[PDB]
């Protein structure tokens, strides 16, 4: 008799799901690693009326497993102070992560453009926001690995958020640290000095993190008072591949980054309390919390 065909089931639209035709490229918003970060627009209309998006992918060169461990984690994580996750795009193993776009864009771009909008109270807040961020983060298990002004959006003058997780690990449960193997491209500059030497990350080396993105947040993000600059002036800038040795030596010293210019010395302390040498010996993100806190009354 007559073809036979299959049944159509009834096709529910998931919301997370974003169709590449639709997904209209803009430009680069920023990269790291082994991925980039674009502006995009998704116009299933086809008017320019769609929503604007960021829309993290791979970059060409192996870390498809990575990018999907991330969307997972992000996913999965709901605060105020971490960028929102809005869905992906496949392709085929291929996939893209689609997040909310915040057009102030990083603290690195934004800090030195509104110095004077920008007080001391409004610093502060902004610490406590990161360190809110932070410590749901740790509550969950994860070590960041890249705390800096750079992986900070503005969401707005009043609100900050941690906008990258590239290199987010999960710490095992009834386990301290997360071991690393590749450390090539590290941020050597915010780095603890158990991570450098040891390749150990704990919460309390993103504790050793958060108190240089303090000090980059205290001077705006200023190119020439940067991590980098103040350490390279330090220990001698061309040192090549014995920068890092140099660099822990200094840290066994004791010597750490000056106070900020303006920067009372009250704010300083707890800024040197993420810096103590011992991971065990460092303060709480909980503590800078009541410690910012205590200062903004
Ligand atoms: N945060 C941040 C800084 C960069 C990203 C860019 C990629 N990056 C990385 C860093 C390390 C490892 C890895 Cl694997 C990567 C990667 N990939 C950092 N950035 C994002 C925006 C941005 N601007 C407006 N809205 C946004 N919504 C979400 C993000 C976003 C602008 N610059």
């Amino acid at each position: 008799g007559d073809i036979v065909s299959e049944k159509k089931p009834a096709t529910e639209v998931d919301p997370t799901h974003f169709e590449k035709r639709f997904l209209k490229r803009i430009r680069d918003l920023g990269e790291g690693h082994f991925g980039k970060v674009e502006l995009c627009r998704y116009d299933p209309e086809g008017d320019n009326t769609g929503e604007q998006v960021a829309v993290k992918s791979l970059k060409p060169e192996n870390h498809i497993a990575d990018l999907k461990k991330e969307i997972e984690i992000l996913r999965n994580l709901y605060h105020e102070n971490i960028v929102k996750y809005k869905g992906i795009c496949t392709e085929g193993n291929g996939i893209k992560l689609i997040m909310e776009f915040l057009p102030s864009g990083s603290l690195k771009e934004y800090l030195p453009k509104n110095k004077n909008k920008i007080n001391l109270k409004q610093q502060l807040k902004y610490a406590v926001q990161i360190c809110k961020g932070m410590d749901y983060l740790g509550s969950r298990q994860y070590v960041h690995r890249d705390l800096a002004a750079r992986n900070v959006l503005v969401e707005s003058e009043h609100q900050v958020k941690i906008g990258d997780f590239g290199l987010t690990k999960a710490i095992e449960t009834d386990k301290e640290y997360y071991t690393v193997k590749d450390d090539r491209d590290s941020p050597v500059f915010w780095y603890a000095p158990e991570c450098l030497m040891q390749s150990k990350f704990y919460i309390a080396s993103d504790v050793w993190s958060f108190g240089v993105t303090l000090h980059e947040l205290l001077t705006y993000c200023d190119s020439d008072s940067s991590p980098m600059a103040l350490f390279l002036k330090m220990i001698g800038p061309t040192h090549g591949q014995m920068t890092v040795t140099r660099l822990v030596n200094t840290l066994k010293e004791g010597k750490r980054l000056p106070c900020p210019p303006n920067c009372p010395d009250e704010v300083y302390q707890l800024m040197r309390k993420c810096w103590e040498f011992q991971p065990s010996n460092r303060t709480s993100f909980q503590n800078l919390i009541e410690g910012f806190e205590a200062l903004l009354k």
